[PDB]
């Protein structure tokens, strides 16, 4: 599924995203834009044998498992299959575990490099929320 982007934010919003961690929903935003480009799908294979997986391109290493990793952690404990959905539960929940471990948003590196210290509120222009 590949999202609008108010349809998204408002997806995020509904899920607890908004200042999750002080990080405004913008930011979450901008993190999926830069990520996956708001396609559900979206996966890419790292060299190192791990993979990205969905809107927020959480990784096979430690995070979720697909079976293809050496030395995987599964910390989300899921499947990343099930990060490849349309409804966007599993990647939030994941996510959520993610920014509180110890690095932030700075976990992701499309946010790092593309939204943070910028306008991030721009992201959420002519949506209703």
């Amino acid at each position: 599924k590949v999202f609008g982007r108010c349809e998204l934010a408002a997806a995020m919003k509904r899920h607890g995203l908004d200042n999750y961690r002080g990080y405004s929903l913008g930011n979450w935003v901008c993190a999926a834009k830069f990520e996956s480009n708001f396609n559900t799908q979206a996966t890419n294979r790292n060299t190192d044998g791990s993979t990205d997986y969905g809107i927020l391109q959480i990784n096979s290493r430690w995070w979720c498992n697909d079976g293809r990793t050496p030395g995987s952690r599964n910390l989300c404990n899921i499947p990343c299959s099930a990060l490849l959905s349309s409804d966007i539960t599993a990647s939030v929940n994941c996510a959520k575990k993610i920014v509180s471990d110890g690095n932030g948003m700075n976990a992701w590196v499309a946010w790092r490099n593309r939204c943070k210290g910028t306008d991030v509120q721009a992201w959420i222009r002519g949506c209703r929320l």
